């Protein structure tokens, strides 16, 4: 409620949740690329999310292949939209290359454990998320306490930290639920927390259904995650997530 | 595991959410009496539902769409009781009737349904009189200065009323009435008060699938409600709502397990 992120001379409003869609840049590419997050910002984004490295025992890329396939991306998104822009990336020079072009967040699963990245991320002076990664409240928490020091001793100022528990990751089923159950109590920091749910194992498992049959649970991770007041909900289907989001905004309204 | 109703030699353990499906018998669906085998028609549907995850279903016969013309009782009778029957014969869930007269409610409780579900809360002659000697449970069902308050107190009256007419406490559940008399406003508030109306101790029936107050809010037709009904579904059921009315039953249990797990940890 009158939370906001600072970065690249405009602001993002925390005060209701933002929907942060996903693009994949692991697999003419760039316009594919620019008309995907097109239809994302039109399905109602207000963030988009650029990852070059896949994630799912998929393959490593070099320094260079990550910055030929993230760069021209966020640079083309920054040239044709109003949006803001994530990058996924956990290497100091695609930091800084994404700092130019014009990203607004720096999305570090590795919470910027690479060997300079921490420094990177400070002379940027963007916005960080930290995600923990593989009692799970008690652990987590502590994991953030720990990193927000380790962020403010590099220089990093407290108001660019986003907070993220890092569902699946290393996590069964009981503990991501457990997670989810207690997001409000993560506010203590008077941090914002992102939180991405989409078609995860956590649902996956649950429901015992393929990746591509996970809607319904997504949405309801989301809606779960929203009315405790996370602030950024990371997904792949945005037009649902943000109707869904509306439901959850006229509610937390009344 | 704590809250029950109980009925027709069996037992409805809220101490989870339910999904109720929606089986409409009503002349907007289906014929009675023509060619169409409309029975074996409400019964796979009935079917469909059972195999997404529903355990309790909702038939209703009279139609209440703003145009439609009432219907006689014998023809309610024969739309509502074959399905009542077939369900109560062939399938392990309740039965909920949505009807106003007494003479279905009668006939209904004969052939095995588990819940009086009447939008008009039992108001016509003889209803609550024939509602009290089936001994089943009843749903009251709400249709501003503030409109919470206004719902507390409709539900405090009737309450009073089933009681003093011979039905016990135990056998009440409350509904706010999404959409009855209510305009954006006044859904999201009752929504997002949900929870306050567990000081009676009694199940939450709540309805909401595939309504206004989503296709309204977000521009979308009928058949494109799905994401704002599951968000709604989601947000009462975290609220310890009981029993959700809806449409698309199979989503709805997906989301309802997903709470249930939250809830649990
Ligand atoms: C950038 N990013 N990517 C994924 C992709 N899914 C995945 N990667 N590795 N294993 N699964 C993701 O899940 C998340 C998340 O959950 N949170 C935050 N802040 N960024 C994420
Ligand atoms: C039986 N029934 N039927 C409807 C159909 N929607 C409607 N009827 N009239 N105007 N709109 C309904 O919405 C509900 C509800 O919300 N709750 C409860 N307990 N029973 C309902």
């Amino acid at each position: 409620g009158s939370m906001k992120l600072f970065a690249q001379g405009t602001s993002l409003d925390l005060s209701h949740p933002h929907v942060m869609g996903i693009l994949n840049v692991t697999p003419n590419s760039l316009i594919d690329a620019v008309k995907h997050a097109n239809l994302m910002i039109n399905a109602g984004a207000t963030i988009i999310d650029v990852g070059g490295e896949s994630t799912r025992g998929a393959a490593e890329v070099s320094v260079e292949e990550e910055l030929q396939r993230v760069i021209p991306v966020v640079e083309a998104i920054a040239q044709r939209f109003e949006v803001w822009i994530s990058v996924d990336t956990s290497k100091p020079e695609v930091i800084r290359e994404s700092a130019k072009v014009g990203a607004h967040i720096i999305n570090d699963i590795r919470s910027l454990s690479e060997p300079g990245a921490l420094e990177a991320a400070a002379e940027t002076g963007l916005p960080v998320c930290l995600m923990h990664m593989q009692d799970v409240f008690a652990e987590v928490n502590r994991y953030f306490i720990e990193q927000i020091a380790r962020c403010e001793q590099a220089g990093i100022a407290k108001e660019k930290l986003l907070l993220d528990p890092g569902f699946g990751f290393g996590k069964n089923l009981s503990h991501n639920y457990s997670l989810l159950a207690r997001l409000a109590e993560f506010h203590h920091f008077n941090l914002p927390l992102l939180v991405g749910m989409s078609r995860k194992s956590m649902i996956g498992q649950l429901l015992n259904v393929g990746p591509s049959e996970r809607l319904s649970g997504s949405l309801a991770c989301a809606v779960i995650a929203a009315m405790q007041g996370a602030h950024i909900i990371r997904v792949h289907d945005v037009k649902e997530t943000v109707e869904a989001m509306r439901v959850v905004e006229a509610t937390l309204s009344a």
